[PDB]
């Protein structure tokens, strides 16, 4: 249930993980949410950081390894990401 990884701190990474550590589910990069916010799909870098109609995580800010936004009991945060990383 891994079977893609990130390398580094997962910058390059463009899969399709969409679940954070604790098993909370992203949010999409074009809710709107996330309106205030300088990571999401209307970030004018969008396109290159692999922020688009999606949920799924990214590391756009070079950050340790690939993250999203979520909500932990209506509240507005973000956390990491689930993928493996291909070190392990
Ligand atoms: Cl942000």
């Amino acid at each position: 249930g891994n079977s893609d990884c990130y390398f580094g701190n997962g910058s390059a990474y463009r899969g399709t993980h969409s679940l954070t550590e604790s098993g909370a589910s992203c949010l999409p990069w074009n809710s709107m949410i996330l309106i205030g916010k300088v990571y999401t799909a209307q970030n004018p870098s969008a396109q290159a950081l692999g922020l688009g109609k999606h949920n799924y995580c990214r590391n756009p800010d070079g950050d340790a390894k690939p993250w999203c936004h979520v909500l932990k009991n209506r509240r507005l945060t973000w956390e990491y990401c689930d993928v493996p990383s291909c070190s392990t």
